[PDB]
């Protein structure tokens, strides 16, 4: 599957792509404003994620840090990023179909559109100013809007037993971005696409 990751933000981002135990393609790259990075994701990939990392610094060895979404201080991500991170989530070729979604379960850092570039489905977008509207308790110093689980580490926010409900915090994300998951048991906003579709993840799709 081919994914084109496009940075439409006015600021540089360091894109990241991982399946949690491995990098997808090169795992990460600097993307200046307007730059596009094309990656190949193996068919059958379950639980892949793409995200942006902001305000990063990396040395010649690919070691460094990001204010949001850091993946163990590496340019080339092997693991998932530190919240707050808006996430483009996907599982490809699952019983003949691809499944995509955007999630705010790990907070929000950059607005995103995640759409197929081939026929048969529709895309999803979370492009509201969540960082500007962020509740005071969820604001992350480094930037971005944390999810409540990251902030408070309770069973209700983290959805431990798989017995949680919506909260004042999940409803904030859902009000701003109804098309993205706002908590673990949120009514799925997953889109079913033909198996082996191609996609584009665009950061800052409206700006």
């Amino acid at each position: 599957a081919t994914f084109e990751i496009v940075n439409r933000c006015s600021y540089t981002v360091w894109a990241a792509a991982s399946k949690g135990d491995a990098a997808l393609d090169a795992g990460g790259r600097q993307l200046n404003s307007g730059e596009s990075w094309t990656i190949n994701v193996e068919p059958g990939t379950k639980g892949g994620k793409i995200w942006a990392r902001t305000d990063c610094y990396f040395d010649d060895s690919g070691s460094g840090i990001c204010k949001t979404g850091d993946c163990g201080g590496l340019l080339r991500c092997k693991r998932f990023g530190r919240p707050p991170t808006t996430l483009a989530e996907f599982s490809l070729n699952q019983y003949g179909k691809d499944y995509i979604d955007i999630s705010n379960i790990k907070g929000f850092n950059v607005p995103m559109d995640f759409s197929p570039t081939t026929r048969g489905c529709r895309g999803v977008r979370c492009a509201a100013d969540i960082v500007g509207q962020c509740p005071a308790k969820l604001k992350a110093p480094g930037g971005g809007c944390n999810d409540a689980c990251t902030v408070f580490q309770t069973s209700e926010y983290c959805c431990t037993t798989g017995k949680c409900g919506p909260t004042e915090y999940s409803r904030f994300f859902k009000r701003l971005c109804p098309d993205a998951f706002s908590y673990v048991l949120d009514k799925p906003t997953t889109v079913t696409c033909p198996g082996s579709s191609n996609y584009r993840v665009t950061f800052c799709p409206t700006a």
